[PDB]
């Protein structure tokens, strides 16, 4: 299972890994993507996981919108996992790049108690322009279910640990 964590919470758990580099180890039930509306996969965490299916998360999200529309921010997609977890959930938490709402990241991470355990990202962070701090907290205070954050950055993974 998820080795090398450190428990934050009852169900919240963090570790500095590449989340691509995550899944392909665990190959867990579900790994999270950090999903725009359209599902385009171009970068952050989406190109990276993108990349790793070789292009087949992006061809089989690109069938999804063109049968379904896009997604709402906020709003998530269970897709197939491919290479890397049974299933792939697509969440979109908002952008603070393109201006969205901030109060949406609370109803972007209700989609995380669907699953009993995932392996996520934390959400709005990175490209998303969010502070990793902030999108920590409300993880730790709106998931329920067993949550392995993945953080990349280890300089990052060090000031959430030490400012929890
Ligand atoms: C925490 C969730 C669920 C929520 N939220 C309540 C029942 C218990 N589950 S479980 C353990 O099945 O993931």
């Amino acid at each position: 299972s998820f080795s090398g964590y450190l428990k934050l919470t009852d169900n919240v758990y963090i570790k500095n890994a590449d989340i691509v580099e995550e899944a392909k180890k665990v190959k867990p039930t579900v790994v999270v993507n950090a999903a725009n509306v359209y599902l385009k996969h171009g970068g952050g965490v989406a190109g990276a996981l993108n990349k790793a299916t070789n292009n087949a998360m992006q061809v089989e999200s690109d069938d999804y919108i063109a049968t379904n529309g896009p997604l709402k921010v906020g709003g998530s997609c269970v897709l197939s996992g491919h290479n890397l977890a049974k299933h792939c959930l697509h969440v979109v938490g908002p952008n603070v790049n393109k201006g969205e709402d901030i109060q949406l990241l609370k109803s972007a991470y209700e989609n995380f108690n669907q699953h009993e355990v995932l392996l996520a990202p934390l959400l709005s962070a990175g490209i998303f322009g969010a502070d990793p701090i902030h999108s920590l907290r409300v993880c730790v205070d709106t998931v329920r279910t067993n949550v392995y954050l993945a953080v990349f950055d280890k300089n990052l993974y060090d000031k959430l640990v030490s400012s929890f």
